[PDB]
């Protein structure tokens, strides 16, 4: 059915006056109301590409290749080549006299499977161009290789000739590696060893050092160029990270224009043939270890010897004759879509029997199932403190918890860890006898015309369990628990899809065209496994429709300031609009927080009632994120225990707020880069009850940024998808219902931010909006018939023809602004009065007075 849309008569009178002050013409109603005249309007190109090179060069004497600038103050920006050599060659020596720890700890880098071959690395290093070092996981390429090749450079009296990057799939990668390789050389993150990760870099000296990054970070530095650097070390490419894959490309373009430069790849034990080929047929440096065999056993046999007993074809009912009746009729009563939580509570305390010690390894796909088994648990008798000791491995923990696994543990206790597939081939654990394996991964499904970053577990590939297994036996002869059926390993993919296959590629896009790469589709066409031709079509048809491309597919003022924000294009061209409303700090905010996990800490099944106050009258996940980040700057004034104290007491996570926060900053100070001034992205306090216009048009550009993610409220827990399907309320919302219950809203409408599939689908992170809002931003096609409206041909509205199609136009206005400030980002100073009104009357109707609405 239709929404009963009540307009203010003078307000519709103010939407055709400002229509009529930009000089515009509204589509006439239909004559025959059954033709469906449709409101959108719409609107200098420039010359096109060749295919280009990132240039190169090595270290250099007055250039910082970690910023990417000149340094004319200090002992290096003075000194010459063999000073600084000769210099650093002593420090070293002088440390190993001084510290009394230091060669405590060398010797247990050469006790390492990989220390063997240092002689033949650094001898394939130095005569070829690019090298692969294949080797299982746990020999030490990662920590090892990259000090290998900088300790020879020091003690060749070359040490002003070495610069190492090394590329990371993971943040968390990233970072620890950099922490551990700086320990390691009696040292803390800083000296000769750094990072550089998303909104986090702690910078090494500007020769002699290694650089620890990820390769979007790597890849946005890029502009400037490889400029002095001597080595670049692309690890884990067996992962297949599909900014791994583009860099690769890259990177080939590179060894052929400038073959001095000095290219590591690394990998796990896998085919690595289509790397070889690509690279010319490089060389392959085999790395190994002595390591012990391991029996591996699936659900039936995990069901055989507990007597376990629970409450696409199924392969559950499918079983072997050999096993026994009681085993089949088991199995048969559980399905394959979730991991039982009961059994491998049972697979655990069988461990005890076979009376081994050592750490068992349980692969889980995700935060939510992992949480939710340690508190099955630790929560939980026989499972003691002093018997058990069970460690998370999330990657979005304390980095503090994360070392724990290291770490040994006291005797006649058994160490449980509950990891993601980090500790696949990332990370190596040193007690390591029995593995639990689920079988599962979690991906984020998105092919074209999804248009939602949609997590979804699915079945892990052959050569994962096989990889998961090795884990298990790097101590002794290991055990290895799969937790699927002997039928369902048979319906086994063998190599899990990469992740070019099946992700978009809009922002490998931008990357291409800000880098002067050539053409969008003949650059990843080069690619080591091309992507699918509608995800090509679907990336530039998509930054087309946001201006980031012209139609003549070349790079805009506008897309360049989006190649330059790391993030989402969407939300990117969402802050750029904030900023003309001078609301840049609060929709800056918004973006950080998207990178982060909810800052609440929920202690299981829905949210709790204090945190659901932050939310106000609005509605708005966003709002209590918003709220609580307010409250937050305002108690951290107080002091360090200040801040933490608010953080106890609110039930808060104190690390997502400082890390939400530092990106905010790192975002505002691009936008200033850009040109924009500092006075529309100065902090404004806002309330979450009263009337807040600032937070009116806040939520507006909300609707913009999340886009088309939209859905409509019906029955307590029920809403409908923007196609029409049947989808719920997460039970973190604040907009969730408690069991059972329900609660009216002021409207409808809301703007939700991301959807799971795992048990069925819901929607995540809801935020309301008004009619005018969802025309106005949250809403491409529609169409009038001269009473009704048709919006994205799946929502009906009964409203206005004039004023439906005068609020259609203001986008069109907007949209035409935003081009023109992004010629000129200081114009949001000086806007002439058309321009300004324009704004204006976006304030107005960003209201939910305007729409007839009272948040009480
Ligand atoms: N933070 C750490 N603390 C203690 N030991 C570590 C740490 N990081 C790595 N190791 C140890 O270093 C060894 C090699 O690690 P790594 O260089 O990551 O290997 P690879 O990447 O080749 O699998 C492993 O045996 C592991 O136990
Ligand atoms: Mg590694």
């Amino acid at each position: 059915e239709p929404y009963k849309v009540n307009l203010s008569q003078d307000l519709e009178h103010q939407l055709q006056n400002i229509i009529q002050e930009l000089n515009l013409e509204i589509v006439p109603p239909p004559d025959d109301p059954f033709m469906p005249v449709v409101l959108n309007l719409g609107k200098p190109s420039q010359r096109q590409n060749q295919m280009g090179v990132v240039p190169w060069s090595p270290p250099q004497s007055n250039w910082n290749p970690w910023t990417s600038s000149n340094i004319d103050e200090g002992p290096l920006a003075y000194a010459t080549p063999e000073q600084i050599s000769m210099d650093l060659k002593n420090e070293l020596m002088y440390q190993l006299e001084q510290d009394h720890d230091l060669p405590a700890i060398l010797q247990e880098r050469e006790l390492l499977p990989v220390k063997k071959f240092e002689s033949e690395i650094l001898e394939a290093i130095s005569q070829n161009s690019v090298v692969i070092i294949r080797g299982a996981t746990g020999c030490g390429k990662t920590t090892q290789v990259p000090q290998f090749i900088l300790d020879d450079f020091i003690q060749n009296d070359r040490a002003a000739e070495c610069n190492i990057v090394v590329t990371q799939p993971r943040r968390i990668s990233a970072v620890s590696v950099a922490e551990r390789v700086a320990y390691e050389r009696g040292e803390e993150p800083g000296k000769s060893c750094g990072y550089s990760v998303r909104f986090e870099s702690v910078l090494p000296r500007p020769y002699a050092s290694i650089m620890f990054c990820t390769v979007g970070v790597l890849l946005r530095k890029l502009e400037a160029g490889i400029r002095g650097i001597s080595h670049v070390i692309v690890d884990e490419i067996h992962e297949r990270d599909i900014n791994t894959d583009f860099l690769l490309v890259v990177l080939r373009d590179v060894v052929q224009a400038y073959p001095e430069v000095r290219i590591v790849l690394m990998s796990a034990t896998i085919d690595t043939s289509m790397f070889c080929e690509y690279f010319f047929n490089c060389p392959i440096i085999e790395v190994y270890g002595r390591t012990y065999p391991v029996q591996e056993y699936f659900l039936e046999d995990c069901i055989q010897m507990t007597h376990f007993i629970p409450p696409d074809a199924n392969c559950n009912l499918i079983c072997g004759d050999e096993y026994g009746p009681e085993t089949k009729m088991s199995m048969a009563q559980l399905n394959e879509k979730e991991t039982p939580f009961e059994l491998i509570e049972a697979l655990l305390k069988y461990i005890e029997t076979l009376n081994v010690p050592g750490a068992v390894l349980v692969f889980l796909p995700g935060w939510n199932l992992i949480y939710t088994m340690q508190k099955h648990l630790e929560m939980n008798p026989d499972f003691g403190s002093h018997r058990y000791q069970i460690l998370p491995l999330h990657s979005q923990i304390p980095r503090e918890e994360q070392r724990k696994v290291f770490d040994p543990v006291p005797a006649g206790v058994t160490k449980v860890i509950l990891s993601t597939n980090i500790a696949e081939t990332s990370i190596t654990i040193n007690d390591v006898v029995y593995v639990i394996d689920s079988c599962k991964q979690k991906v984020k499904l998105f092919t074209a015309h999804n248009n939602m970053t949609n997590y979804a577990t699915v079945w892990a590939s052959k050569t994962n369990l096989e990889q998961r297994k090795g884990r298990a036996g790097r101590v002794r002869p290991g055990f290895c628990f799969h937790l699927c059926s002997r039928a369902r390993f048979e319906r086994l993919e063998t190599h899990m899809t990469p992740e070019m296959f099946r992700t978009p590629l809009h922002e490998i896009a931008l990357s291409i065209k800000l880098l002067r790469l050539g053409g969008i589709g003949q650059f990843l066409a080069k690619a080591i496994e091309p992507p699918p031709l509608d995800a090509v079509i679907e990336a530039e048809h998509t930054l087309r429709e946001l201006d980031a491309l012209d139609a003549n597919d070349e790079l805009t003022p506008l897309g360049r300031i989006l190649a330059k924000l790391p993030i989402e294009p969407r939300f990117g061209k969402m802050m750029i609009m904030g900023c003309i409303f001078y609301v840049g700090d609060a929709v800056c905010t918004i973006s950080a927080a998207t990178c982060f996990p909810e800052p609440f800490i929920s202690e299981g099944k829905r949210l709790g009632y204090i945190h659901r106050n932050f939310a106000g009258n609005r509605f708005s996940d966003h709002v209590a994120l918003l709220s609580v980040f307010q409250a937050w700057d305002d108690a951290r004034m107080g002091g360090e225990e200040a801040e933490i104290r608010f953080c106890e007491h609110k039930r808060l996570n104190m690390a997502t707020l400082r890390m939400t926060w530092e990106a905010k900053v790192q975002l505002k100070e691009i936008l200033i880069n850009s040109g924009f001034p500092e006075d529309c992205l100065l902090t404004q306090v806002f309330t979450n009850t009263g009337p807040d216009n600032n937070l009116d048009v806040v939520i507006s550009l909300l609707a913009f940024g999340v886009y088309p993610n939209v859905c409509y409220h019906k029955e307590k827990r029920k809403i409908l998808t923007t196609e029409g399907r049947n989808a719920l309320i997460h039970k973190s919302s604040v907009n969730c219902p408690f069991s059972s219950q329900d609660m009216k809203y002021p409207s409808p409408f809301f703007v939700f931010g991301e959807k799971i599939r795992t048990r069925a689908i819901s929607a995540k992170g809801m935020t309301l909006v008004t009619p005018l809002q969802l025309l106005l931003f949250a809403s491409k096609k529609v169409q009038s018939d001269g009473q009704i409206v048709l919006v994205d041909d799946w929502i009906r509205l009964q409203i206005s023809h004039e004023a439906a199609a005068c609020i259609t136009a203001l986008r069109a206005a907007m949209e035409a602004l935003v081009v023109e400030v992004t010629k000129q980002p200081n114009i949001i100073s000086q806007l002439d009065p058309v321009n300004e009104h324009m704004l204006n009357m976006i304030r107005q109707i960003s209201r939910p007075s305007a729409a007839g609405i009272n948040l009480m």
